RNA sequence: AUAUACCGCCAUCUUAACCCUGAUGAAGGCUACAAAGUACGUUAGGUCAAGGUGUAGCCC
């Protein structure tokens, strides 16, 4: 339901995403990502689509950022201190290619 | 004579934290082609034959 305002219409029972809204949303998201990278924030890409795990890991390694395409264990973010150490720094921005 | 004196030795019997979910209820938390989970006494016991310490008996 919450995706309805972003849908241009249905073409033979297939939803079509309004690309005019996608352009503005992508502009805002890319501006935010660029500003965060300028401030040397830790950027973590996340995606459980196994068809693109290799590509996303390669991209994250290429841009000097971090990736998590594997099984997400309980408490990686909400219990990070116990799972990594008391002085671990969490990501400043998380990018979901697949939500 | 006494282990029905003790030991020695045999045998009997009794005997942590953290993180999520449920509207922050009792409560719950797993799937790998992965979906919240990680950190001693007891006995009128035997044995003084390969071991000891005492205790009492008798002494016309
Ligand atoms: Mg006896």
């Amino acid at each position: 339901r919450f995706m309805e305002p972003y849908i241009f219409g249905s073409r033979l029972d297939h939803d079509i995403i309004d690309l005019e809204q996608t352009a503005t949303h992508l502009q805002l998201a890319l501006n935010f990502t660029a500003h965060m990278a300028y401030r040397k924030g830790i950027i973590l890409f996340i995606s459980r689509n196994r068809q693109f795990s290799y590509l996303i890991e390669n991209m994250a390694r290429d841009c000097g950022e971090y990736a998590h395409t594997r099984y997400f264990r309980g408490g990686m973010l909400t219990n990070a201190r116990l799972l990594f150490g008391p002085t671990v720094r969490l990501p400043d921005l998380i990018i979901f290619l697949h939500t």
